[PDB]
């Protein structure tokens, strides 16, 4: 068990191990409570995540665990992953703090569209990049479904790591089966998102700038064109199915004449990815052999994940148990290797 020392950073306390030096607050708030550190172990740069009020609630109780198991799982060059997890508790009855510790990323994309144009190269490698970190998520019965350009961070070298802020709004990049509430939604939610996010790395704009989930809705129809009766015949809520049917019929735009003068393999892959029916949707396996990524596409370094044991998600427990249950986490974790 290592040493520990105390500091206060912008009105919260910090009890991390010595291995980690000049602790610099980041994001001013967009991130979390999250420094920048020296890792004297590795020589590099991280970041390290206090979590805020982890065991406040079972509420979130259930979220730290959830977030630990989640961090724990992901080992894959396009997702966040845990270089460490610790806690100044010396037993489970002290246990009350939450440490996460990660690479250090340079940008989010957020940040990057919002100050450059980017090329139709840097789109290619940032999407492919988006798509096999999906493909390994998805493998796993894992569903981001918060996708948007400020949970993608880039390095100055354009690697990508997807990753989730938690709490540009969400709204923009949600696919349209989940903007009103209901169950009939699958893995390709995500692959709207990435649809969204491609639009607006080639051509500088929110594709769908919604001012609420109607408007939203209005915003992708007026693009994607109202349901036929083939779509029409899959939406189980008669107050969902009543709106759409109550709005003057939209045909579907040609994709190549709203995002003129892009690639035509861009402009192709759009049109899969932006599908009203989320059974028609691409997956982000099928998206990876997209002729788009001809370049980057390489079948046998495509990886999947292990198995995620997601049934936590389903049980009503007390504070106390999701805490043992973080604890336990805590203590089994097996750094990566240097
Ligand atoms: N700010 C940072 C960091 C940093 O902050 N690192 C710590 C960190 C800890 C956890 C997570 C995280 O993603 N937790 C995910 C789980 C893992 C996911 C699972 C789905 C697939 C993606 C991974 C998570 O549960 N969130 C909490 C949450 C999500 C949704 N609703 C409510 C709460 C991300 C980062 C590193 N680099 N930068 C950086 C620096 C400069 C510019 C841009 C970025």
């Amino acid at each position: 068990r290592p040493t520990f020392y105390r500091q206060e950073l912008n009105k919260t306390i910090w009890e991390v191990p010595e291995r980690y030096q000049n602790l610099s607050p980041v994001g001013s708030g967009a991130y979390g409570s999250v420094c920048a550190a020296f890792d004297t172990k590795t020589g590099h740069r991280v970041a390290v995540k206090k979590l805020s009020r982890p065991f406040q609630s079972i509420i979130h109780a259930k979220r730290t665990y959830r977030e630990l198991r989640l961090l724990k799982h992901m080992k894959h060059e396009n997702v966040i992953g845990l270089l460490d997890v610790f806690t100044p508790a010396r037993s489970l009855e002290e246990f009350n703090d939450v440490y996460l510790v990660t690479h250090l990323m340079g940008a989010d994309l957020n940040n990057i569209v919002k100050c450059q144009k980017l090329t139709d190269d840097h789109v290619q490698f940032l999407i492919y990049q988006i798509l096999r970190g999906l493909k390994y998520i998805h493998s796993a019965d894992i569903i981001h479904r918060d996708l948007k350009p400020s949970n993608l961070a880039v390095n100055e070298d354009c690697e990508l790591k997807i990753l989730d802020f938690g709490l540009v709004a969400t709204r923009w990049y949600r696919a349209p089966e989940i903007m009103l509430n209901w169950m009939h939604y699958n893995q390709t939610v995500d692959i709207w998102s990435v649809g969204c996010i491609m639009a607006e790395l080639l051509t500088g704009r929110t594709l769908f700038p919604g001012t609420d989930h109607i408007d939203q809705l209005k915003l992708i129809l007026r693009l994607v064109g109202t349901p036929g009766a083939e779509l029409l015949k899959k939406i189980s809520s008669e107050s969902a199915r009543n709106y759409i049917q109550s709005l003057a019929q939209m045909p579907k735009m040609n994709f190549a004449n709203v995002f003129i003068g892009a690639n035509p393999l861009a402009v192709d892959l759009l049109e899969k990815m932006l599908v009203l029916d989320s059974d028609k949707r691409i997956t982000a396996a099928q998206a990876l052999a997209h002729a788009y990524f001809a370049q980057y596409h390489d079948p046998d370094d495509e990886p999947v994940a292990d198995p995620y044991d997601q049934s936590f998600e389903s049980r009503d427990l007390l504070i106390d148990e999701w805490k043992s249950l973080t604890y336990d986490e805590v203590i089994s974790f097996v750094p990566p290797p240097l």
